[PDB]
């Protein structure tokens, strides 16, 4: 296209946009598609002469839009929200169709300028002091990787410019809370642990990791021989929102010479609001962690924000420099990729245009939210929460009377499967302590105390055998 036939297709594509994300709630919040349905309906190879852009809209509204499940839907629960404000939205425009490249700071001073800027400003906004730096990642299973890989360079004298793992004499142990995310173990994994070397730590009442069992499985692989090297803890688990206790954490590894990673990718926007860095006490000991401000905060999609205390450390690693001083910036040096798009450009339009009014009373109403539904589900009868709810997601479960077991589990996956294909909602199901549960997770942008009402509706009138069309 040149760049006015581009600009004749843009303004067709912003229209398309901004009446999706108008009409959004009056569809099916999941695909109701089956497998195969879109390459069965696409042609098998590429064309040879360029199609007109009439026919891709075309096939845009009638083969792409019925085979989306829609995250950004008044309706949605599940997992953990993926928020795209529309004013970080057009800052992803501005970076595409710029097209720009930061492999250096030369190669585009503006790109990681900002990125410096607006990664301070939020780092101020989370309330962390000024020894953190950070660095935008594609997504904290990235961040933990870097953060496991700089782990290991601490533990072992930087010797990836040497042998690498496999000259060392001792089995580098990792440990993590028994619910931290599936990412932190394949992030291990990856960086060439060994499943054998991962200890789970058993977790509380509350599903919080025991200190006292850390200091357990630390003295006892010392007293093995092998060599603890890093712990990471969650805060705000994705299965129930648990919250490691960090400052017992943080004094056992700071105790140990061991590296705290911290997994705030979810909860971690709520460390805008004054009243929850309650959750994040201790956090100052910790030498890494990692917020998505593409999950809940609602940049969208990706940016994902890694902070050092030691960020001399994170360059001699990932710059495989270990003779590096800070005191005799380049992005290359902060991450795996040596190459950004501008990222910055989405934080700084959704820093500005909203406001931090803003985006402190939209979590908080996804907070006050989850308190009103867990507060119905506490007093229905047959119905309960299996977890606290000191984020905004719920861990419900509905309990015909004498229903124990598997029959019980194969009830509550049932109806969860007959929400989802109703089109009302969006739900996940997982397991707790041996059983299965549902998950509402309550944080899509247009998400407000009207919808919630509605799906506390849908949900006691799917047990019953009621379910809702649009
Ligand atoms: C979502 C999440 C992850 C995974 O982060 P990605 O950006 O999707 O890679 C890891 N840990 C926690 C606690 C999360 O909520």
């Amino acid at each position: 296209a040149t760049p006015e036939q581009f600009r004749q297709y843009g303004h067709q594509l912003i229209d398309l946009i901004a009446d999706y994300r108008q009409t959004v709630g009056e569809r099916p919040v999941m695909a109701q598609v089956e497998p195969g349905y879109l390459k069965a309906a696409l042609p098998a190879t590429a064309p040879q002469q360029g199609e007109p852009f009439a026919a891709i809209l075309d096939d845009v509204n009638n083969l792409v839009m019925p085979g989306l499940s829609h995250w950004q839907h008044p309706d949605f629960y599940g997992y953990f929200p993926s928020n795209g404000t529309l004013s970080s939205v057009l800052g992803d425009f501005l970076s595409t169709g710029l097209g720009v490249l930061g492999l250096s700071w030369q190669s585009s001073p503006a790109l990681s300028e900002l990125e410096e800027t607006t990664l301070d400003w939020l780092r101020q906004l989370l309330g962390l002091s000024g020894q953190w730096s950070g660095v935008i990642q594609d997504t904290a299973s990235t961040s933990t990787l870097v953060a496991l890989i700089s782990a290991r360079e601490r533990a072992t004298d930087y010797a990836l410019v040497r042998g690498g793992l496999q000259a060392e004499p001792k089995p580098l142990i990792v440990y993590v809370s028994a619910h931290a995310h599936s990412s932190v173990d394949k992030a291990a994994l990856l960086a060439g642990f060994g499943r054998d070397n991962i200890r789970l730590i058993p977790t509380d009442e509350r599903y919080a990791l025991r200190p006292e069992a850390l200091q357990a499985a630390i003295e006892q692989d010392l007293a093995a021989g092998n060599q603890p090297c890093a712990v990471v803890a969650t805060t705000g688990t994705t299965t129930t929102t648990a919250l490691d206790p960090l400052r017992p954490v943080g004094e056992i590894a700071q105790a140990n010479g061991l590296w705290l990673h911290v997994d705030s990718a979810m909860a971690g926007s709520a460390m805008i609001l004054p009243e929850c860095r309650w959750m994040w006490d201790g956090i100052e000991l910790a030498d890494s962690v990692v917020v998505n401000a593409h999950k809940w905060l609602g940049v969208a999609f990706d940016c994902s924000i890694y902070y050092v205390r030691d960020p001399q450390h994170l360059i001699r690693v990932m710059s495989t420099n270990p003779s590096y001083l800070q005191s005799a910036k380049n992005l290359r040096d902060w991450g795996i990729p040596l190459g950004r798009r501008f990222r910055a450009l989405k934080l700084w339009f959704m820093l500005r245009s909203e406001g931090v009014d803003a985006l402190q009373a939209r979590l908080r109403r996804d907070l006050d939210n989850a308190q009103w539904l867990a507060g119905q589900v506490e007093a229905a009868a047959e119905w309960e929460v299996l977890a606290p709810v000191q984020l905004q997601t719920l861990c419900i479960r509905h309990r015909p009377a004498g229903l124990e077991g598997e029959a019980l589990d194969a009830h509550t996956k049932g109806w969860a499967e007959r929400l989802n294909a109703s089109g009302a909602a969006y739900v996940t199901p997982a397991t707790l302590d041996g059983r299965w549960m549902v998950r509402v997770s309550i944080g899509a942008l247009p998400t407000e105390r009207g919808d919630v009402q509605r799906l506390w509706a849908r949900l006691q009138d799917v047990i019953k055998g009621l379910e809702h069309h649009h």
